[PDB]
């Protein structure tokens, strides 16, 4: 799809078998989800934007199903106000920014 | 132009005569950047990012030339850790995402 940015580009995502929505993020490197369990080993990560940083536990190889298109990435999960899918996801969908 | 995510999506802006680098971000409403100087009067704003809270001196209808294309709108200037061009000058340049 083309999606326009005159509003926030939110879309329906299926992580660890729940439903969630989340914002597509150019200027996120990494995938970062609110709090929730996911299977498998992880480890602890610091992650910094505008207001400071915060602490995630970074879960790897997960499989993510994005508006319809698989991916598998890392994805971190910590108090993040928003779902963010990052570039590490991004780049499997095949998403580009045009103008 | 057609940009894909697999770095950073950097582009260079001209903003007061100077030449500075900015991520192009879709998952910021607003456009932010570092401290300098802008002509005119500021209002105001709260951001809330992935960390917190800042405050930040908001400058409307600013002239700033992304990636080779003219836009005319607000800046916001604070404490980030790199410049973001968000959707309200994305918008103005013709963005969309692809995939
Ligand atoms: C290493 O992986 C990382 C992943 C994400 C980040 S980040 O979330 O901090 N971020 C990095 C840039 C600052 C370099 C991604 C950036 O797109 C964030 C994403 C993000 C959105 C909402 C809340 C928290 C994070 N936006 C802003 O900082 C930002 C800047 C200016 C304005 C706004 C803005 O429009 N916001 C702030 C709250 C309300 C409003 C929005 N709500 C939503 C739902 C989308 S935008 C966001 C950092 C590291
Ligand atoms: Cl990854
Ligand atoms: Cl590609
Ligand atoms: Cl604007
Ligand atoms: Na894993």
């Amino acid at each position: 799809p083309q999606i326009t940015l005159w509003k926030r580009p939110l879309v329906t995502i299926k992580i660890g078998g729940q439903l969630k929505e989340a914002l597509l993020d150019t200027g996120a490197d990494d995938t970062v989800i609110e709090e929730m369990s996911l299977p498998g080993r992880w480890k602890p990560k610091m992650i910094g934007g505008i207001g400071g940083f915060i602490k995630v536990r970074q879960y790897d190889q997960i499989i993510i199903e994005i508006a319809g298109h698989k991916a598998i990435g890392t994805v971190l999960v910590g108090p993040t106000p928003v779902n963010i899918i990052g570039r590490n996801l991004l780049t499997q969908i095949g998403a580009t920014l045009n103008f």
